[PDB]
């Protein structure tokens, strides 16, 4: 596989601006060796660019051919391919593809089922069975440690605004699999949508159980990272045990808890008189003292609670 290791010597080393004529003729042969055989180099050789355009007429076909079927490529290479479908100038080379990455979803290929819809997810894919291709899986619903491949799909898998019967199904369905075990997973449903709607009938119910996850890394991340799924507007309550089990481990060690626990809340309800006691007692610490953190303080730092604050 010379064409596999020879061309990326340019991909990793990419040089600019100097040559106007030559680099344009150096970008083609990268792309040029994607269009045949070699599933890997079908996924390898267009990739970067990704800055810059690729818009010349010949790499259009390298765009076309590798926005065409596109399988294959491969299963794991369809991951790169998943976002190799360019944006947005190609209208047909995107939506015509959306079936195949969703055909990975629609049938067989338990990985390409689980794997792929985590990709676009921005953008859209407004085709009905492809819309419903984000709507076939919500009843998967998700088992088996592959959650990283699917549950983070479901949210950004959604489109807008067409309809939420293929969106809120998660709220009806994706609220089943997460509360049961799969601990780092209850991130993967609940930290997603997240713009928008996370709190709904069953899925603010799990805003309890996603917050019930909090056990004082997992005992670092789940504290704050589950205040990402802290979301609007339904439950004011749980944010309070998420203010309590936010500031119970916060006031303990690992102030990198606060590195993600402070930039949350920030919306809301921490800076109460109690945190005019306690977060003042937290900002009376004042630290810890580290620079991004020093800025991460100011990234957060609020008022009007005090001059002294």
């Amino acid at each position: 596989v010379a064409a596999l290791r020879a061309c990326l010597i340019l991909t990793t080393q990419r040089e600019p601006k100097e040559m106007q004529k030559p680099q344009w003729y150096r970008h083609t042969f990268e792309e040029a060796e994607k269009g045949f055989d070699e599933t890997l180099a079908k996924e390898k050789g267009m990739n970067r660019d990704d800055r810059i355009h690729g818009a010349l007429l010949i790499l259009n076909e390298l765009v076309r051919i590798s926005s065409m079927e596109g399988e294959r490529l491969r299963e794991e290479m369809e991951e790169i391919t998943q976002q190799q479908l360019v944006h947005d100038k190609y209208c047909k080379d995107l939506m015509g593809f959306g079936t195949k990455p969703r055909h990975i979803t629609p049938f067989t290929s338990f990985q390409a089922v689980q794997p792929q819809q985590s990709n676009a997810l921005v953008g859209l894919l407004g085709y009905s069975s492809h819309q419903g291709l984000m709507g076939f899986g919500t009843s998967p619903s998700p088992a088996k440690s592959t959650l990283v491949e699917s549950r983070c799909c479901r949210d950004l898998m959604e489109e807008k605004f067409d309809q939420v019967c293929q969106w809120v199904l998660k709220c009806r369905n994706s609220k089943n699999s997460l509360i049961q075990m799969t601990i780092l997973n209850l991130l993967p449903r609940l930290a997603a949508f997240r713009p928008s709607a996370f709190t709904d009938t069953q899925y603010l119910q799990d805003t309890m159980n996603h917050v019930l996850s909090c056990v004082k890394v997992l005992y670092d991340l789940s504290r704050q990272i589950p205040q990402l799924k802290k979301d609007i507007q339904d439950g004011l309550l749980k944010m309070l045990s998420l203010v309590l089990m936010h500031k119970p481990l916060r006031h303990p060690g690992m102030p990198k808890g606060l590195a993600h626990q402070l930039a949350s809340p920030g919306l809301t309800t921490l800076p109460e008189a109690s945190d005019v006691g306690s977060i003042t007692l937290a900002l009376r610490t004042l630290g810890s003292f580290e620079f991004e953190g020093h800025s991460l303080t100011q990234f957060v730092r609020h008022c009007a609670d005090h001059f002294l604050n």
